[PDB]
RNA sequence: GCCCGGAUGAUCAGUGGUCUGGGGUGCAGGACCUGUAUGUCUCGACAGAGUGGUUCAAUUCCACCUUUCGGGCG
């Protein structure tokens, strides 16, 4: 009767491997645990009749650390090829291509249905852009600049940085309350520096309200007329309709080389990993092939068992929920604002994040915008932002007139909220009731 | 009497957190997970009062992702700064600080007493060697080449040209069976290109043999003088008392700037992790503040785990035992060896590697030499090396002549073996058992 | 620092002040957090120890130990089941706790007079065998158990392993129903002597149409002849109408014990029982009749699972029971219509229903007996199929009409039940296949 | 391919063919295969299903379901705890299985001849009380078990909870050791008469100075008389020589069933333990006498060890055992010397070890009782301490002498043990802070 | 479970990711398991589903035409 116990779950898992999609429902635990130690097994490190003289063998000191890897120990890739098939783990291996075929088929379902190419890489998004970065640099050796539309995010402007060059900060144009794409200033400058000095545009969808995605469509046309690459900071995009409907139709009109995105936060997994898709499959593989050495299996084992287990109706069903807690947030917070004489900042072309004012609170007579930040963190809300005027920063040398606010002068003190995916309406309730609660002390 | 239970318990964690040393003996399992349960309730992800409105909240979609990471989400560092503590996760930030100042310890127990500064990076050694020449860069902003004394492993040759620089390929000399360093060629190559166009000079512990670790002492004196950093690849050498020693001396009589060391290799954890190490305490701070954002915390946690269960003294025995099975190995393969009238070649200063020749397979008749690498596989040995001779091989544009043997014309073609931490007997008497029915049936 | 951790200690301080269930469900972080610091305070993992004993607690097997959250133990010691163990702080109050907030949901679900109670591992057979053996000792003539049939082989075997002989009382069919023949229950006091018996042993939850005894009635019987009167309410603890039943009985009357298996009621795995009852010094007469120490096993379960429900989380549990149960008899009308059927009219029963089977022919076709067979190969679990005149031997006596509770039902008929944690998608997947069993089967 | 995944199949279909313990140890991986294979094989696991019934084997917490690697419907049937459960075949695999294994390892532990066993579920008190209720049935007439004496609650209270009246037979004090009091016990079987008792429940291991009961000389006098024998082994399968002494009393007379601790012999929890005969029927009709179902948890934490351990992992326990008994018995020697006392002479005693308390007073100093005390706050677990006339009542039944299985023993004294898994830390930690003991309570 | 207006126009003769006529209308391993199986972004707008593999994107949307209906006019 061992028989036709598996033949359900074999079903499921021969399923996957060959055509490569979500399942539409999620496994049961049992289906996805069953898969897991059937490829672990096939590594080499766990054969049972296995000898290992070499100087990597997978060997695990600790049962605790073993265990809760399900026995994947040898990482992914080889050394010369982070994507090539590993013969000391054929099981990691397959991991690996089934979990980079399953990102490929949320990209599409998210939204980006063109997308050629992508790969789950062990590194966090700041980190993937660098090595996006160090991939043009062999194919445009004059190249020592980035041009670099304004958004303040320490990680993705050193990433121009660590990867050894220059950005080019292009300011925004306040276009109502919304920071949006100078396509005059990025043009103007392209042509002041020569487009064989530029290595690529590097634009950014997902941002704090009250910048707004930037405009993909107009620039990808400038960077197909230049012969110029661009590069796509999407962070946080993957969950957004729009964001990903920008890089579609950049990639329609015009040209986008590579998109980035991070995985904790479009697949809720621990922090350490990211995306990078694309239009050229040649040119993916080829940022895929300057990774140097093995990597962690980690990130791409998280992100596996996560799409087996939502399957990719649980993920629909995230990303409308998101959608219903944008508005609702977005409700809440023109409720609470009115009554402390305060706005929800127009921002509509933003889509995850939102902005209230703050001008009710002076600063420089008793510093209470730094107070209310203060006030939120000591009452356990999280992710709530406060954005003060005129602060000053220095970033690797760059120093940054009104940081956090994305421009010199923005013209109001004001509070970031978002409506990320994974959200409950909990959040929300809590996080007004907490606001308000705070406003009032600051306030009397 | 819920009070003298856990005071057994504290107070082994007491310890640690305030003199920042491995426990001797190893922790039992209920202690570390009592403190990793501990700091994971510390992480504002893990608060029970909380919410959150930010778009990086921690949020684990699978509860087995998240069981198995013992709730620890938000990585480590900041966007700034991956050593900053994290004030959105307090308990990652503490673990992170453990680990580093765990490794520490043990790279001082392992051999090298003075170093100054290390810490645990999520990426691999190839990798990290990598964002050690992107440091270098903005240091040298004139520098074009790393001068690389030669070693066939495509990893960390890649690490010179994902960061963009030029490897200077020196050629060794060889002494006796011996592969070792060419003192007069880097000199001569520093002199021919001139100080200020060296990046630094990149060179190797841990290797296969013949090849053996580089003149150290003798490198880092020549770098010393002509005030040019000295970059040491130290793969799995944190094992090897010599390997240690070598960097120890290298840098009481010279300069070395940082050695990078592979956490699998050396402490037995999955693979995806390294450590950066150094003796400038300031200039260790600066190739981490040129990391760009947050990384995975699984590979510090896989060390904290394996650290605290094994103790000091776990690790002593390792490495003890690691000695005498490479005393074991090598009288082996001696008599193994003498029966198909091969030899152990003289590689004395190869401390962890071992190589036997094949002289009596004839590779252009019979195809012999891949032969007995395929038939090893295929008997499940894990790590038998076979290295034939004049193999060309492209990477990434350089072209190897006599590749896997570190030189263009060794004399013969030969097969490695290793004693790595953690072999066992078995290991050994299998790998012997099943060498000589390979030689056999290719000899038949 | 640990401020953090304060608002954790604070609901497990709460928990050990009064000893309630979370009204809601703790985070699993907490959970495991308190049963970690449980398990430190037994002796055999504190970590100056040495054991020279026979019974240090010693675990081979890391996944063993690892599985069991480090309680090796059990719960009691050999002289008492209900006393704390020295070498074992860390799980006396694991099984101190249990017990408490299994008394909460006995109240919480219907009985809120219950005066004590105690989690025991073995199930419901075994524990109503405890309570017989503890009733020897006070009624030492007595050899007889009074027993109101129901066909269930393990209440009905706890009877003859105990050692005493059940005397089967036959039900009256009162219009679909099978209910306690009451006079033939006080004719059989009459006839065999109070002193011969042992007690009154009834039956709450069972399968249609057999409906729950009438507890009222007797409880009275039961107080007039002084005679004990043990309940096997195996799986009523999710039926208020069973709950309610078990309190009435004892406000009028006298009840002595009532018995509820652990993984029938909870949703934990198969092995565990409650005994409860009304006097307190009863209840703790049959805890300290158990030899030895126990399991702890099933104790774990319930406390990790009532604390990651909360009363919140059980009360939901039981109002879906309710509505599945509505959806569930819609659905069986509607099916059972469009096949020449009827649904078995039982409203007395909360939990099972049952369909006829008239139309299918078992003595021409067997098309009765298939129908079982049919259900489980397309995997319809619990669906029991009863046929016509099933004889049937447990243990020295037979049975006439097995699985009918009686020697000639009207017809023959099929279960279906609306069991806790029962899903929409339970109820439409068994209306599909029988569908296309039924409509199978006529060929 | 999948060319791997059969060196992992060989193992298993090596284990369902001829159902040995393997020689060595499987891997974890291979384990937890074939363990989440058995799973999958019961209903409640399967994937297209939906469930109408009472009983089926929902699970509400996931960490629970997840510990017990998803068996959810214990062990049996309702009607036979030792039949197939068509609702869970993977359970009823994982049962069958358990059982043989732990067959093998009876055999290798020296009853070679053993014909049948089965685990069961309850502890070693629990599991001698179901052999009692089941001997019930054979001598209806039976009301006495004779039994020679040791002091320990739970085997003497098992016989009580199935309703027999135990019959205490004192132990002869011959040299330093006690032992059964053969003509005693035949007194006493020709006082009462042999068919009005229910059998003789004797004693292999057990605290020194008391040594294994003298089972050829009661086989015989079982076989004669024609009464069953009932051998409580509690902790015995860990030693040879009393389970050599089990083999030899069936060879020369006659023993009817012998009951063992699954958590002292196996190192795992509490709970379980082992019903082993010579006459295959008779240990069937035992297991038959258990009403319903029961937990499948620590047949699960058995098989997971014995996988684990292997023969050879078993082997090598035993005889480590061995060594640190003669360990444990020179240090004491040594020790004992020190302090004016001596290492009573109980060689028949393989387990247990007993040291004098002579000089210390406690009737003026009441150091014996004070000893106890401290040994405990030190973290001595299982170094029991015996004083003089110490009195005590167990269910109704009053013992003088308690703890010292007889009434007057000549001197108070302390117990240690060499159990399986015993460590030389073990003996070595406990010399020390029993030195320090000793010495501190002289001042 | 005029396993084997309106099979799955030529792989029920629900729907954007050059997958022709569970007539008419608006087997194997003017139980009238005109495996109109021939969503040579914001009005061997963006995508041979008749004229996965051998408009960026259309089921052998618009105009593993032909046909047809309705309205185990006359
Ligand atoms: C998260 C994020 C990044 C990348 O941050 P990492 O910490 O490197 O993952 C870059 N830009 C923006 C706007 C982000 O939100
Ligand atoms: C392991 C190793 C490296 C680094 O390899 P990664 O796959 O990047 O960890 C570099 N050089 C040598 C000689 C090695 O053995
Ligand atoms: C350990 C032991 C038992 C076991 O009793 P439990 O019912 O398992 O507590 C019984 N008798 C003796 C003599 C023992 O040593
Ligand atoms: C479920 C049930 C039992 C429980 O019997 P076990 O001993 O737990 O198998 C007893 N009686 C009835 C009527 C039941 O429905």
């Amino acid at each position: 009767q061992g028989c036709e116990a598996r033949r359900s779950h074999e079903h499921l898992i021969r399923l996957l491997l060959e055509k490569g999609k979500c399942p539409e429902n999620g496994w049961d635990e049992s289906t996805l645990e069953l898969f897991l130690h059937e490829l672990a097994i096939m590594d080499s490190n766990n054969f049972l009749g296995n000898c290992g003289v070499g100087e990597r063998e997978g060997r695990v000191a600790s049962a605790l650390v073993a265990r809760r890897h399900y026995r994947f120990i040898h990482g992914i890739g080889r050394s010369g090829d982070i994507s090539a098939v590993q013969p000391k783990a054929a099981g990691s291996s397959l991991l690996n291509k089934i979990t980079n075929s399953l990102v490929l088929d949320i990209i599409k379902l998210a939204g980006v249905h063109t997308v050629a190419n992508c790969f789950v890489v062990p590194m966090a998004t700041g980190m993937s852009l660098t090595l996006c970065f160090l991939t043009l640099r062999h194919k445009r050796p004059k190249a020592k600049y980035i041009i670099w539309p304004r958004i303040d995010q320490k990680s993705c402007f050193k990433s121009m940085i660590t990867a050894g060059f220059e950005p080019v900060v292009i300011e925004n144009v306040l276009e109502g309350d919304e920071l949006r794409t100078d396509l005059k200033a990025v043009e103007a400058k392209v042509q002041e520096l020569g487009p064989d000095c530029i290595l690529c545009i590097h634009s950014t969808t997902s941002c704090f309200a009250p910048r707004v995605p930037d405009r993909l469509e107009e620039l990808a046309v400038i960077c197909a007329n230049y012969d110029i690459p661009h590069i796509v900071n999407n962070a946080y995009g993957v969950q957004s309709s729009k964001c990903m409907h920008l890089i579609q139709q950049g990639a329609r009109v015009g040209r986008i080389d590579a998109f980035v995105q991070s995985l904790d936060k479009n697949f809720m997994v621990p922090v350490g990993g990211a995306i990078i898709a694309g239009f050229n499959d040649s040119f993916i593989q080829e940022i895929s092939k300057m990774y140097p050495g093995r990597a962690s299996a980690s990130p791409s084992l998280d992100v596996l068992i996560t799409l087996l287990s939502l399957g990719s109706n649980g993920c629909k069903k995230l990303l409308k929920e998101r959608k219903e807690m944008f508005s609702y947030l977005s409700n809440q917070i023109k409720k609470l604002s009115e009554a402390y004489n305060e706005r929800l900042l127009h921002t509509p072309h933003n889509p995850i994040s939102l902005a209230m004012t703050l001008k009710t609170l002076d600063e420089h007579r008793d510093k209470a915008v730094t107070q209310l930040g203060s006030m939120l963190f000591t009452r356990q809300v999280s992710g709530a932002r406060v954005v003060p005027l005129g602060s000053m920063q220095t970033v690797s040398g760059y120093t940054f007139r009104g940081f956090m606010s994305h421009t010199n002068n923005y013209p109001c003190a004001y509070l970031n909220a978002a409506s990320a995916i994974g959200m409950k309406m909990q959040d929300v309730d809590l996080f007004i009731k907490r606001l308000d609660r705070c406003l009032k002390a600051v306030r009397k």
